[PDB]
């Protein structure tokens, strides 16, 4: 060590490295593939931030305070100053050039010297398999499975030295327990005070909404964020307040993912009590009735459903222009969070008793597999969604099967290699055969004798051994007269982008609203001619006078 | 210690750099990174030229003026120097002597000169590495978007140690506030007089035409050259253009984008009435059907006509190639001047399931590089839910999300529907008839087993005629008028017979090909039947060319 003596157990006397915890599930290999007489050379593999500073650089401050292996006694963890002195000269050729000079060293350390992470996939190392080869140079490494699956591929100049440790993150509950120790680094600096709900907010909180860092990274910064934003509280050019909370924390929090504090800073119970004021923001109504199915994600929960089977398994029977559109992404509104969970499919391409492998897939070696599934794909895609399945009835009339699988032991397979899991999902099957009779009365205090002449007519293209796997046949509530007038304003939205951008006033005083009373509740054809009761008597010659 | 470095702070101590307006969240973001323990070094992204250099300008005047927090106190932030390391080098490798000992030495200032680097994604730079916890180096940065991906995003090293300010675009009022405050040194610098609306014509009218450039860099690159076109007679030897104007920088923005004069000159209501009367002279006809099929963008543009509808795919009568898909390659004269703008199917006759996965690699070679274009789609008649399943919500909702994922800016770029069918069970003939076939058959021509809710969501029920009967020689006159001027010198004329004019002008009509039996019964006359006396060795001048009474087939004697 001529040139340089930089020293990772140094940095661990001295206080230099930061204080660890935890982790010794995984220094229980790190050392068992250390000390050993060959594959000396671990590297950490996993998620880019997931602990490798907390396995490996916890290692120098575990050597002085003795809870390590005997063999690893008086056993000093070294590096280099690669980073600095990788190089020399002005142009290029620098990738290992003063390698050598810092490498044979190392050889006459007689088995003590351990030399540091340094990147290795930076180290690519025109020297290190030159140096490796013997085995002599005793080294740790640590590289993200990105860079470790993706860097080499058959090298028996590192994989013979290489040990697969597929470092893995955190639970919640084990990241709350690094803050307890972390937070004694962070009274010195921030010179702030942290209290015990204030970090469990940086973990459970963000476990939902924040992916990008790894459950022992995003708990820790989300911490010190606040902690760095108490002096731009109190010292903004009376407002000292170094205690920080919860509050805090879900404040940086809000300004991260996107969301606001809106529909983050509650338990699941108290927005389940605006759940349905957030339903019926946008859904028609009928509140009295319809709550059954508001109940079934309610009893969603606790967990008394099959544990072998999705979230739901249901029949939304009623007619067309009614909410076949409009429930089902309400019910994406709140629990999946989202308005693109629309998996929407219309089953009259069973056709032919060969579509059996377009929705689900092809096998391999037929047409077919490039793409993969319909019902598969977008559910490879979001296995996070609810699945809506239009029109079930039109299967074939020998081949079904198509949908009892994913019910009975919850699991789908398609035809590409992977199975396909449906536990997170909820089954909305549309097979209207016999409810399309919204022309009878059939609704003035009770709603499901509609479907009563359904469960004798619509069981010729069912079978027994379906019914059973879905709990609730919820009916559609219809669609009243007086019901329009709630939610056919929402179409207008353009328009009324456009008259706050041009300066006048054209609203009304009953003079438009008498043809938006003319879209859906129809005795004979529906809701697509029905939508132009609107624009041949009303958007061709009242404000073609606008632009002009 | 002295006079190795730059201390930009030591040019704030006198007030020597800019104030910051507006972007003062971004300027209270870097202090909530430095103050950390852990990761405590702030990078300033933008995009090309937002004042990523500005917001260590606005640090620099907080430091000694107080107004940042009580731990920056005394703290001097300096810059790093480019021009005190590669200065009156000796002998080979001179640049990590006098770039270590300008690093090195500041170990012992406990986070005191905390440095910036401008230009991060050059600084190479590969021996400030190994020391970003050791304290002795205390950077702050300043990269461009794609310019961070490629320097430590690639990596993990220095993925922890350095945060993104993330600075946009600023809004046009807060663009001129800024040079509302700092007036003085435009003033007198640029050969510009004082007035008010001088900034305003080149940033409210340039955020969408030259969106493809940086307004915050055009806050310069507009003033400075849009004054530039005015620098002829502002002291070259009222009177002159000595005040700026603000026609002159909208005169200039059409010698920029492409987008002439000729529509920021006219009215709103007549910008919208160019394209009426505009394919007229190429393809004769049209004159209420190009009226009313740029209708629907003064009623889905601005928005009218119940947008929750496709646009439509009722009858669009034609005949076989000189005005059924002709037109849109006479449409290189609107917005954009996009002739990459090839998007068109046949959805004839599409029943098989397997007609899907050719659109779904070059979908990042021609649409990305410029992404404000017209797009294309014409010829969507028939086809079932297998093919429309994807093209239900292509009729609205502009981003599309199949494969593409991303904003898919079709709001500012054009999603146009048509159907075309005019091939069978009505036809033209060869191009002059009256205006008394426009619209009889609705479930006949287009809608043959479809239905009929398919063809009542059209808003543009128009056509053109099924004209007839004598013009296939003259909607096609490029092989008559300009292949017969094509030896319009040496002396020369091509006069054709009335024979090759007025007689065949009705004969042969077939309602399949069209263009190519123009090709075939005046197929004998063009180039060696005209050559049999007028080529090798007969050039002499003197005598008119002409046809004469003759068949089918005529030797052109002179
Ligand atoms: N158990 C732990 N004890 C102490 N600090 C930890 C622990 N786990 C994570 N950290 C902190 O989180 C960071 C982990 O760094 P690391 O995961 O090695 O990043 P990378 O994988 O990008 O090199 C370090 O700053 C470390 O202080
Ligand atoms: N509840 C609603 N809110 C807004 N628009 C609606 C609603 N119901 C129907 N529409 C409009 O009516 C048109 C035709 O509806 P339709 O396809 O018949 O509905 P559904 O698919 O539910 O039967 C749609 O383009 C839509 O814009
Ligand atoms: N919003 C603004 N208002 C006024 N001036 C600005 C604004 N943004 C940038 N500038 C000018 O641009 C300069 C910042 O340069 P910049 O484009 O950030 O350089 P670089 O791209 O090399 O970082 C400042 O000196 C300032 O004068």
């Amino acid at each position: 060590l001529k040139k340089y003596t930089i020293d990772l157990t140094e940095r661990a006397e001295q206080g230099k490295l930061d204080p660890v915890i935890g982790r010794d599930e995984e220094i229980r290999r790190t050392i068992q593939v250390l000390q050993r007489r060959t594959k000396n050379n671990p590297v950490l593999i996993g998620e880019p931030g997931v602990g490798k500073t907390a396995i490996v650089e916890g290692l120098a401050q575990r050597i002085i305070n003795g809870e390590v292996p005997e063999g690893l006694k008086g056993r000093r963890v070294l590096a280099l100053d690669m980073g600095a002195l990788v190089a020399g000269a002005k142009y290029r050729g620098e990738f290992e050039e003063r390698l050598k000079g810092v490498l044979n060293d190392l050889a006459k350390q007689e088995g003590n010297v351990i030399l540091f992470i340094d990147e290795l996939h930076t180290m690519a190392g025109n020297m290190l398999k030159p140096a490796l080869a013997r085995g002599e140079l005793h080294c740790v490494g640590a590289t993200t499975l990105d860079e470790y699956r993706q860097y080499i591929e058959k090298d028996a100049a590192l994989e013979r030295r290489f040990q697969k440790v597929f470092v893995a993150e955190p639970s919640v509950e084990d990241t709350i327990a690094i803050l307890r120790g972390l937070k004694e680094r962070y009274e010195l600096h921030h010179h702030v005070q942290i209290t015990d709900p204030a970090i469990v907010a940086a973990a459970t909180l963000s476990h939902r909404y924040i992916a990008d860092r790894q459950l022992p990274d995003k708990a820790i910064d989300l911490i010190d964020e606040a902690a760095s934003s108490i002096r731009m509280q109190i010292d903004s050019k009376r407002l000292l307040r170094n205690k920080v909370t919860d509050a805090e924390i879900a404040e940086v929090l809000a300004r991260w993912t996107g969301i606001p504090v809106s529909r983050m800073m509650e338990s699941e119970r108290e927005k389940l009590l605006r759940m349905e004021q957030e339903l019926h923001h946008r859904v028609i109504g009928q509140n009295e009735a319809v709550d059954a199915v508001s109940n079934a994600i309610r009893r969603s929960r606790a967990g008394l459903a099959d544990p072998n089977r999705p979230i739901g398994s249901f029949l939304f029977l009623g007619p067309t222009g009614v909410g076949k559109t409009e429930l089902c992404k309400a019910l994406a509104n709140f629990m999946f969070d989202s308005d693109e969970a629309m998996v929407r499919i219309d089953m009259s391409e069973f056709m032919e008793k060969h579509s059996v492998s377009r929705l689900v897939g092809a096998p391999p070696g037929y047409v077919g597999y490039e793409e993969g599934g319909y019902l598969t794909e977008a559910v490879r895609r979001r296995p996070y969604s609810v699945i809506l399945l239009d029109e079930v009835e039109k299967a074939h009339p020998d081949v079904f099967n198509i949908l009892l699988q994913v019910l009975d032991d919850g699991r789908l397979t398609d035809g590409q290699g992977r199975t396909v899991d449906f536990r997170n999902t909820v089954v909305i099957m549309t097979s209207n055969l016999g409810s399309d009779l919204i022309q009878e009365r059939f609704g003035e205090l009770d709603y499901a004798h509609m479907k009563e002449l359904v469960l004798g007519v619509v069981s010729h293209n069912f079978r027994p051994e379906f019914i059973n796997r879905i709990d609730e046949v919820v009916v559609f509530h219809p669609l009243g007269e007086q019901h329009i007038a709630s939610i056919a304003q929402i179409q207008l939205k353009r328009l009324y982008k456009r008259l706050e951008e041009r300066g006048y006033e054209i609203h009304i005083s009953d003079e438009a609203l008498k043809l938006l009373s003319e879209n859906g509740y129809d005795p004979v054809y529906g809701a697509r001619p029905l939508k132009r009761a609107i624009q041949q008597q009303i958007e061709n010659p009242l404000a073609q006078q606008i632009l002009s």
